[PDB]
């Protein structure tokens, strides 16, 4: 309207009002969610502190819910115009970056903490220096210590030190530096809550030190604090400050206004504990309870900020009124017949364990000691009852730190049980957990040759010394094991090895018994025969404990330790070490009797790979491991079918011994999909290694075939989509034979075979049956063409018709154009049957199961609708409808010029690292999922493949909004500046659309350029990225609760895409799903060195970001805010080494496919992929030195540099000797060179792989089709 209205100005004059008159608004409703809806009409209103008059809990207190970001939303966009340059602005606003700040507090979480934590601390470039040190600690998670020191002199020196950086310092940095100290261990209880929180305030008259304000500029955010610190204080007894103190001024602010007031405090719930109130207690929980009707009811868009925080709230709660609640009727019976039971405990402690987040975590233990203390004391109105609870609360907590893995509050803890239990075991369990607290330490680098003696300093001195012989002896020795794991593994470097500081003489010392110069060499026997001495202590207890208890653990670890010592002797020749080395594998490999109750899958994966290279043991690996998937279920192979289905085709010599023999085992223990697999696979190559080998497996296949009939009925069945693959693709393997050797028979004679099997006969009523409706048409007449000089071809053999080829192919598809009629193929794709139900052939439900135990497949994929359509590709593949038999419904995709048992591979690795997302708690709370696929590879080019909807490239929407909004349909595509670009790219390398990559000088002026143009390209598509993002987007706080997940992937993505490079993306090819609302990758082209160490397509880039991304991804310095969330990744992955160690180890070492055939298939759509393929693998490791390169290439990376090894055995200068050094470049890039450190990078990794690819300079290199420039 104001609109209409020419008056505008004065409409600025209405706003103001209207803004102040709504942050009044703010500053006078309270409790009241309706207008948490309302604070979001303020931020859909158009102007910037239209919010900022808002401050953050000023949009609402403790809960707003996450209405939290949005007045941050406008912040950056509009009300920012300093900080959009992703760097601070000094006369940017306390009151822009700050109100984030203390918000966020409210999303106090692992991500926002530290999102935060350093993150307008960027937004003031003061706080940095420091800032970014302690940050550190909430990502090592402390709540207690390492930043307290880390940072408690920041403020602490009043900034002494650190005011003389500038005159910065000003106050948010104080105000959140300081609160920021406190609640660490506010959260973390201990004295630091008291000692801080007297730090916060006087104790002296809190009350109105707290009625202080009726608009905290901060008050009531310390006043939890003290009321927090009752908690640690709590724990013995009564009669201190809140106990009255706040009971009444409670009874005051009761008299202010009770609702929000008790939803700061439950507190007020808390304390009661001490002093068995049988009244307040009830109405006052009674007041938690309607608090929780408000939290549940003031929420939405469910998340563990909306949940979480309720869980540990209505858990404590209810732990609550249980606790009341039996102190109510624990004397109506009988007087007391828990006295008799008390197991009420029982009742009490099991029902809820220790869940991932820790705050909670602790808050039991907290109710527990407050209740087991009401438990001995209404004892009166027996001991070794509450007492063996008291063991109770204590190992559940110890344990439970064992899962989170983190330092501080343990020791807290374990110090705690000296105390509490004092037992003969209260120490080894001590033991045991300061046992695991070092793999703690060995978690991270720092404590190098520290930590491993430090508790080492503790081995075996004192520890069976305390025990009964004592199940469990298996744990400790097993604990020893662990030890000797670090004191070994800290020489990847011979850090240890080459530190003899002070103890690390004592070590060398006692090492012999259980300086450097014995370590050097002798310290792995020591590490070795004391793990395995520890071995033979445990291995009975492994059996005794319990089910997976200790099996799992001494069986599992001491393969763990062989195979690493293995991967040492695959690197380093010591021939004893091969000579226990290869002693001991057989007994671990065995254990999957008693092991294989759990995925393992390290076993599994190498016990294949043991023989495959090498075999000392003729039956061993033969009898036992010949009794595994023979013996366990059928299924329990499953995870590696693609190794044995080429093992036992390519590979196995001693297939009839062993792998036939399980196969031909688990078949009739149903397993039934092999064929298709072996179908495909044993289609390339018939086994010739060996005459024996290729007759009984022969035999295999021949046994296996019938009722797989059905299946070659799938196969046949599927000559879809569109022969136009079928011809060109013959072209392209026919044609690509001319530039063989003599012997051209077999080359295309094969070709031939399924040739004029499959098209040159398309009319031959067998092909016809198996012919489509497309070809029943078109692939037919033109055929006639095809069948003529294909005669001739197929009568000669010879390299002339690579131009008849070129006539052959311009005929052969420009006549194949019209169809893909789509329901032609799916009528004639009608056959399917279902007679005699499908004539009694049990069927997948086309790949049935992801390797979990039991048959996973009970369904059989029965019926098809002739719906289908292809996405325009160069594969055009048909998406086809599966119908089900149990009911079930299943449309998927096809890929039929292309089978993929590599990718199979790909999401082999997938489900392994999400394994692992499973393996950290940590993971969890940050909900890190898995986009998978499947595919069922009947043959050799093509297979089926799974597909998901709600689901298209992210380039989609951005493109529609890019068009619809710049003009109409242009996209903004035919600007100037792309092909302005492209001139550059000509100016200083070549003409042509193929290379021109190649020259690439003026690495300054690459930069210039690259930026230069990127950014006036780039930045409205950002516009576009937010904003059908938006039209994506319900809610306003729905849209970066989408980027959660969204970003949740692009970091996902982008380790995978280290893990191995990118391809198959261009930047398109990652592709919303509208109910996760978010783009994954199911797409993958390439990998490793091979494909970037192309001349025609270097990449450097360890992944693809762009610039639009970023701008999306915030005004932020996602920079950190998805960058710790990367190191998550990490922390994770250097969990356990051997994971992806057997994964890529095995899986690179096993293909013939992924090599050649790979080739075969950048080939097979890869343009300047041409020639690159062959002339490229030659006489060249995609193993060994792959399988070093990637092996290190864990371990730590200065600055891409494996690549930088390949690409160096490459050429040549201009793309690569030029750039590889360019990679390092100017003071603007020297930190990329300075900052990487071979010895080792984690963190950093993380920090450089991130902007390594914001590089300009690196950025105008890689490619077009992946548009970083657009």
């Amino acid at each position: 309207e104001m609109d209409k209205f020419k008056t505008l100005s004065e409409k600025n004059n209405i706003t103001q009002k209207l803004l102040q008159d709504f942050n009044r608004f703010l500053n006078t409703t309270f409790s009241f969610f309706p207008p948490f809806v309302s604070c979001i009409q303020d931020i859909s209103c158009q102007h910037a502190a239209l919010l900022s008059l808002d401050p953050a809990a000023v949009s609402a207190g403790c809960l707003a819910s996450l209405q939290q970001p949005v007045g941050i939303r406008l912040l950056e966009e509009a009300l920012l115009r300093l900080l959009p340059a992703e760097l601070p602005a000094k006369r940017v606003r306390g009151k822009a970056r700050l109100p984030p700040d203390v918000l966020r507090w409210v999303e106090l979480a692992k991500l926002y903490r530290s999102i935060g934590e350093y993150d307008v601390l960027r937004g003031i470039f003061t706080s940095e220096i420091g800032t970014k040190q302690i940050t550190q600690s909430a990502l090592l998670a402390e709540a207690r210590s390492d930043y307290s020191e880390a940072a408690k002199q920041y403020d602490e020196a009043l900034n002494k030190q650190d005011w003389v950086d500038g005159e910065p310092t000003e106050a948010e940095k104080d105000f959140w530096e300081l609160a920021s100290l406190d609640c660490y261990n506010h959260l973390a209880e201990w004295k630091s809550l008291e000692y801080c929180s007297t730090a916060s305030i006087d104790s002296e008259n809190p009350p109105d030190l707290n009625k202080i304000w009726s608009e905290p500029f901060y008050q009531e955010t310390y006043l939890p604090y003290m009321i927090r610190s009752k908690l640690k204080l709590l724990l013995q007894g009564e009669a201190d400050q809140s106990l009255l103190t706040f009971i009444d001024k409670a009874m005051h602010g009761e008299l202010q206004k009770a609702i929000l007031e008790l939803h700061y405090s439950q507190e007020l719930s808390l304390l009661y504990l001490l002093q068995d109130d049988v009244d307040r207690a009830k109405y006052y929980i009674q007041n938690g309870i309607q608090s929780f009707m408000q939290n549940y009811s003031s929420i939405d868009v469910l998340l563990h900020q909306s949940r979480l925080t309720k869980l540990q709230s209505v858990q404590a709660l209810t732990e609550i009124q249980e606790f009341i609640s039996f102190i109510s009727k624990q004397g109506n019976l009988s007087s007391q017949v828990p006295l008799k039971r008390l197991l009420n405990t029982w009742t009490n402690r099991y029902p809820d364990a220790k869940m991932d987040p820790m705050n909670i975590w602790d808050d039991i233990i907290t109710n527990r000691c407050f209740f087991l203390s009401k438990i001995e004391e209404k004892l009166t109105p027996i001991s070794s009852l509450i007492r063996s609870c008291k063991f109770s609360m204590k190992m559940k907590m110890i344990d439970s730190a064992r899962k989170q893995n983190n330092f501080s509050l343990a020791m807290k803890l374990l110090k705690e049980l000296h105390k509490e239990s004092k037992t003969r075991d209260d120490w080894l369990v001590s033991w045991v957990q300061s046992y695991c607290r070092l793999s703690h330490c060995r978690s991270r680098s720092q404590g190098c040759s520290e930590q491993v003696l430090t508790v080492l300093k503790t081995v075996s001195l004192l520890d069976e010394n305390n025990v009964s012989s004592y199940l469990s002896k298996n744990i400790l020795a097993f604990r020893d094991q662990n030890i000797l794991l670090g004191t070994t593994y800290r020489i990847i470097a011979n850090a240890l090895s080459s530190e003899p500081a002070c103890l690390a003489e004592i070590e060398e010392d006692k090492a012999r018994r259980i300086v450097i110069a014995g370590l050097y060499q002798r310290a792995f026997q020591h590490l070795s025969e004391a793990v395995q001495a520890a071995e033979e202590e445990a291995q009975p207890p492994s059996w005794s404990c319990g089910p997976a208890a200790g099996v799992i653990d001494a069986y599992m670890t001491l393969a763990d330790f062989c195979d690493q010592q293995l991967r040492k002797e695959e690197e380093n020749a010591s021939v004893i070490d091969s000579a226990e080395l290869q002693a001991y594998p057989a007994l671990v490999v065995e254990k999957m009797l008693k092991a294989l109750k759990l995925n393992s899958n390290e076993a599994r994966l190498k016990f294949p790979r043991l023989l495959q290279i090498i075999e000392r043991y003729p039956e061993e690996t033969l009898s036992l491991m010949t009794k595994e998937i023979s013996s366990v279920p059928c299924w329990q192979f499953i995870s590696w079918i693609s190794h044995m289905v080429a093992l036992l085709d390519k590979d196995q010599a001693v297939a009839v011994q062993h792998s036939v023999e399980e196969i031909t085992d688990n078949y009739p223990q149903a397993i039934v999909y092999p064929f298709i697999i072996s179908s495909e696979s044993y289609s390339f190559k018939d086994t010739s290694t060996g005459h024996k080998n290729k007759e009984f497996v022969a035999r295999i296949k021949s046994k296996l075939d019938q009722g797989g009939v059905i299946q070659d009925f799938i196969n046949a069945l599927d000559q879809l989509s569109n022969p136009e693959l079928l011809f060109k693709d013959w072209s392209n393997d026919v044609r690509a034979e001319l530039a063989k050797t003599p012997v051209n028979k077999k080359n295309i004679e094969k070709m031939y075979e399924r040739m004029y099997a499959a098209l040159g006969d398309p009319k031959a009523p067998g092909l016809g049956a198996f012919r489509r409706k497309f070809i029943q048409t078109f692939g037919k007449e033109f055929d006639k063409h095809f069948g003529k000089g294909g005669s001739k071809l197929l009568r000669m053999k010879l390299s002339d018709f690579n131009d008849i080829t070129n006539m052959l192919l311009l005929k052969m598809n420009k006549d194949s154009k019209p169809p893909g009629n789509l329901k032609e193929c799916s009528p004639w794709m009608s056959d399917f049957k279902v007679e005699f139900l499908r004539n009694e052939l049990e069927i997948p439900g086309q790949y049935d199961g992801r390797g979990k135990p039991l048959p996973e497949y009970h369904v059989r994929i029965a019926g098809f609708d002739e719906r289908v359509t292809v996405m325009a590709s160069l594969r055009r593949p048909k998406r086809i409808i599966i119908r089900g038999h149990d009911e079930r419904e299943h449309p998927f995709l096809v890929k039929g010029g292309e089978d993929l048992r590599q990718d199979q591979r790909v999401e082999q690795l997938f489900q392994v690292m999400n394994g692992i997302l499973a393996q950290d708690s940590a993971c969890s709370q940050r909900a890190l999922q898995l986009r998978t696929y499947s595919v069922v590879p009947m043959t050799s080019r093509l297979g089926l493949i799974e597909w998901l909807e709600n689901t298209v490239t992210l380039k989609d929407l951005l493109l529609n909004t890019m068009s619809q909004e710049e003009k109409a349909a242009y996209l903004s595509d035919p600007r100037a500046p792309p092909c302005e670009y492209k001139d550059w790219l000509t100016k200083m390398s070549g003409k042509h659309d193929v290379g021109a990559y190649m020259l690439m000088y003026k690495g300054a002026n690459r930069t210039e350029t690259v930026t230069s143009f990127r950014k006036r390209e780039s930045k409205v598509p950002a516009d576009l990225l937010k904003r059908a993002f938006v039209r994506m987007s319900t809610s306003p706080e729905a849209f970066l609760a989408l980027r959660s997940h969204f970003a949740s992937s692009h970091a996902l993505i982008c380790i995978s895409h280290w893990i191995l490079g990118i391809g198959d993306r261009h930047l398109n090819n990652f592709m919303v799903a509208m109910e996760t609302g978010g783009v994954i990758g199911i797409d993958f082209g390439h990998a490793f060195g091979s494909a970037t160490q192309f001349l025609p397509v270097p990449e450097l880039m360890p992944f693809r970001l762009t610039r639009q991304f970023i701008n999306l991804m915030l005004p932020m310095k996602e920079t950190g805010l998805m960058y710790s969330i990367m190191v998550h990744a990490l922390r994770a992955f250097r969990s356990d080494p051997g994971l992806l160690t057997n994964t890529m180890d095995v899986f690179v070492k096993e293909p013939s496919f992924d090599w050649k055939n790979f080739e075969q298939k950048m080939l097979k759509k890869g343009g300047s992929w041409i020639q690159e393929i062959n002339v490229a693998e030659k006489n060249w490791y995609p193993r060994q030195k792959i399988c070093y390169a990637k092996r290190k290439l864990a371990g730590a990376n200065p600055a891409v540099i494996t690549c930088d090894e390949l690409l160096l055995g490459h050429e040549k200068a201009p793309a690569f000797r030029d750039y590889v050094a360019v990679a390092r470049g100017s003071k603007d890039h020297n930190i990329r060179a300075q900052e990487p450190e071979s010895g080792l990078s984690e963190e950093t990794q993380v920090k450089c792989l991130m902007d390594q690819a914001t590089d300009p300079n690196i950025l105008g290199r890689t490619w077009e089709g992946w548009e970083p420039w657009m």
